[PDB]
């Protein structure tokens, strides 16, 4: 008992493509000939019950299957003895209808009398398509816009998993993915004029389109908007995907042609940040539709347990500056490359002003939060990083190491020294 590959009725019939199909679909598959109950194509016209014309597609299979050339295959002879035939397993049209060789330990199993039988095979074309399980599985898919520049392929490498498998439309973008992972799974395809490295044991699958479906657990689409439609339709039949795209200019004059699937599947926007690293991208995330990510280093992210003077002070209140610190409010399109952010009064804390707060360093913050109410407005973990910091003090510099001691020495931990602002650079030589 088969389903209807359009609208998962049941499928008495099948296209020659390989498409079962239900009894109103018969008549609506330009593409390739459907054998109907009168024993010809529907629309054919060869006897008086295939008189009825066909109709336009019902789906975008229809319209994807337009640039798909259907070449009837060769007229063959099965040979049927207690049921069983040379043939190989699989689907033919014969006098008797539509019949299945099944595979069996006795032998090539068919339900057909003892005969001879000229058979067409159904070609495998649409072999694994299911329109319905494509439209659920396109709501539960996303398809990831990169920015103007680069970061798109970053944002792939963070996110893929051993037990993933990234599909890729030719041998060159499979070599390219190969190369940007390191250590992956594949099989090298037959004719290529690649130079293809070995495959690894362990890691993600890179996998060419056309092969088709394998199982994985998060599979991922890799040059969304150069890959063939109908193989794209294939995956989306067996399982969700992340598609991978690049940034949509407005070069449309014939120029664009992409999988319809991607203008109805959901879609994030990615955004490039220059001013502070991932962690903070994230705990401020829930405030922006685009997904932030950075394209520099971690911002360090330590909280400490008495009060501290380390770069611009920061504190809600006016009531609790001191020495230079400034309002969070007055922080408004400021940029320091250290900040702390003090917070000696309970309940001064809301997202706004957290939001601000969190915002102003560039590569490293420290909180003074004796209360424990940044956690009730974000979630930022501390976070440290291997480098030497550097910033002044009231008319004094001053320098910490990756573990916040204060240190005042010349290049002794030997580690890297991160710093943008003016006057903590050219201070740094002399
Ligand atoms: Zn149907
Ligand atoms: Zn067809
Ligand atoms: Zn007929
Ligand atoms: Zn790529
Ligand atoms: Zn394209």
């Amino acid at each position: 008992s088969r389903m209807c590959g359009y609208c998962g009725a049941p499928a008495p019939y099948a296209t020659a493509c390989g498409l079962d199909v239900c009894v109103y679909h018969t008549h609506f598959h330009q593409h390739c000939p459907v054998i109907i109950w009168c024993g010809h194509p529907a629309g054919s016209g060869s006897c008086s019950e295939c008189e009825p014309p066909l109709g336009k597609g019902t789906s975008p299979l229809d319209e994807v299957l337009e640039q798909v050339p259907y070449k009837p295959p060769r007229t063959v002879i099965m040979h049927v003895e207690q049921g069983l035939t040379p043939l190989d397993p699989g689907r033919y049209q014969t006098r008797r209808g539509l019949v299945s060789v099944r595979r069996g330990i006795r032998g090539n199993e068919v339900d057909l009398p003892d005969g001879d039988y000229a058979s067409t095979a159904l070609l495998p074309t649409c072999k694994e398509i299911n329109m319905v399980a494509v439209a659920s599985n396109v709501l539960r898919s996303r398809f990831i816009i990169g920015p103007p520049g680069a970061g798109k392929t970053h944002w792939l490498l963070q996110q893929v998993q051993d037990g993933d498998v990234i599909y890729t439309p030719t041998h060159q973008t499979m070599l390219d993915m190969i190369r940007a992972l390191g250590t992956c799974r594949f099989n090298v395809p037959a004719g290529t004029t690649l130079q293809f490295p070995a495959p690894s044991r362990t890691g993600p699958w890179v996998r060419i389109l056309a092969g088709g479906w394998c199982p994985g657990k998060n599979s991922f689409l890799d040059e969304a908007a150069y890959c063939n439609h109908l193989d794209v339709l294939r995956l989306l039949s067996k399982t969700t995907l992340t598609c991978l795209g690049d940034f949509k200019q407005l070069h449309p004059v014939g120029f664009d042609s992409h999988c319809y699937v991607f203008d109805i599947m959901p879609q994030t926007q990615l955004k490039t940040i220059w001013r502070f690293g991932q962690n903070i991208c994230d705990a401020i995330q829930p405030d922006y539709r685009d997904k932030l990510m950075s394209m520099v280093n971690t911002t360090r992210v330590t909280y400490v347990e008495k009060p501290v003077r380390y770069g611009q002070v920061l504190t809600p209140y006016h009531r609790d500056r001191e020495d230079s610190a400034i309002t969070i409010d007055s922080s408004q399109g400021a940029t320091f490359d250290v900040v702390t952010l003090h917070l000696p009064t309970k309940d001064s804390l809301n997202r706004q002003r957290a939001l601000v707060a969190i915002t102003r360093a560039r590569h490293a913050i420290f909180v003074y939060d004796p209360h424990r109410q940044l956690q009730s407005v974000f979630d930022l973990p501390a976070k440290g990083t291997p480098v030497n910091l550097a910033v002044h003090r009231d008319e004094q510099l001053i320098v910490l190491d990756r573990n916040n001691r204060e240190i005042t020495v010349a290049q002794a931990l030997g580690n890297g020294d991160k710093f943008r602002a003016t006057d903590k650079r050219v201070v740094d030589s002399l």
